[PDB]
């Protein structure tokens, strides 16, 4: 499984790291695929580069 | 945060149901971001449709 | 200029049509390019493969 | 609905702003759907980066 | 390497896994990587889903 | 055809230069598509926004 995740810009290097390790053991345990099989993509989003409604956020 | 999550063809609703699930929670703790914020999106793959170093997985 | 659209299921031919030529014309006028350089790619999303706060939407 | 637009990089913050808007609008009016339930990605590309016929 | 690839859909089995194959060794070549650390995903797009200058494909 | 690849930064502008060049030729003749009609795209992952299996790569 690979997985891409868009977040918004100002989380610290450690709390990205955690975010693959968690995100990554959840697709294994949901889909009881082996963990080396899980590549996980992190995007960063600009502040004025996601909009809601239009607008930005 | 949105998620955007390719997997291989085969997986039961239940299972997409418990992906979807699991990864929004796992978002959620990891960022400190509203659980309700979390978007997920799970794209199948067709089985002639995933390489590996070349050759279809 | 490329725009990828998730959208759900459901949605007519007319609609899509319509929602490609209006998000063309949109991208070409907001940032000056040429309409002919624009490019729409439409991605139909099934209900069970959706998530919005960690359930289904 | 969700959008990811890719462009090239250099435009300035106010247009990317209307591009957010117009496209957002473009949409909800083409959909039938709520405009609080559009959402919009922009993605800049690094002119490096983007290739039309094998050519940046 | 993560390549994806959108293409029409349309073409033949044996046509997919030539893509995936000669796109996975551009990469590796271009890149000096291990050929076996390449993945490509395709992605077929129905005629009504993909727009040029607004219209429909 | 659009392809958009995700690779770990690092490599020099003229390497990616001819990246897109050999990766472009290989889908136009893979596809018997007119080279003019392929776009690539390259995004770069920085080191702490890709994981393989849970672990940054």
């Amino acid at each position: 499984p690979i997985a891409q995740i868009h977040i918004l810009e100002g989380r610290s290097d450690e709390q990205k790291e955690t975010l693959i390790r968690e995100v990554s053991e959840a697709i294994s345990r949901s889909l009881d695929a082996p963990l080396t099989s899980v590549r996980v993509i992190i995007t960063e989003m600009a502040k004025g580069h996601f909009g809601i409604g239009g607008e930005l956020a």
